[PDB]
């Protein structure tokens, strides 16, 4: 999967923001998380994660790596 730029609603397209958080919600879901929430740092479409198990909080999908 990787990283990737757009994963916010956000980005461009905040008509289906269901499915822009779904990139962070489910794909904390997939790294044993429990939510995650994604927010314009900066200006930025930032994705965070939240009730994580490796760290219980903001973990991103490149803390969460399991492959590197």
């Amino acid at each position: 999967m990787d990283i990737d730029f757009s994963t916010c609603a956000r980005m461009d397209v905040p008509i289906l923001k269901k499915a822009a958080q779904g990139l962070c919600i489910t794909s904390c879901s997939m790294q044993n998380c429990g939510t995650g929430s994604c927010k314009k740092r900066s200006g930025r479409p930032t994705c965070v994660c939240y009730r994580c198990a490796n760290g219980g909080g903001d973990i991103p999908l490149g803390a969460l790596i399991k492959r590197g």
